[PDB]
């Protein structure tokens, strides 16, 4: 399925293929949350680094709240196109159309989540 036209802003492949593996990274050293749900009270409580979104999720109703909390919160936030490779980069064998990676100031992939962050950013003007 093609991405949902209000899936904005769209990684690109490259920036799609590093989003993913800095996920694999974080859910292998257990600094991430998955579901739609979990990523909005990381987001209530300060602790999202940037959030991940699925630009096949449907219905889109269910995460369309978390780009409005994001600008709210001056967080980052990005689509992928594909929920079935963001459910295996989080660790899952299920789709997963939305994740928070986040807060750990210690996190030894700290510099590759702040360069994640950083081409997010420019995505978001």
């Amino acid at each position: 399925s093609a991405p949902n036209p209000k899936a904005f802003p769209l990684a690109d492949a490259a920036l799609t293929q590093q989003i993913l593996d800095v996920v694999q990274q974080a859910a292998n050293l257990r600094q991430l949350k998955k579901g739609a749900n979990e990523a909005t009270k990381t987001l209530n409580r300060g602790i999202s680094e940037f959030i991940i979104m699925a630009a096949d999720c449907e219905p889109i109703e269910i995460l369309l709240h978390l780009p409005l909390l994001c600008e709210d919160k001056n967080v980052p936030y990005v689509f992928v196109p594909s929920r079935v490779a963001l459910g295996r980069a989080c660790g899952v064998s299920r789709p997963v159309i939305a994740a928070s990676i986040t807060t750990n100031d210690a996190s030894a992939i700290k510099t590759q989540i702040y360069a994640v962050k950083d081409k997010i950013e420019t995505l978001l003007i």
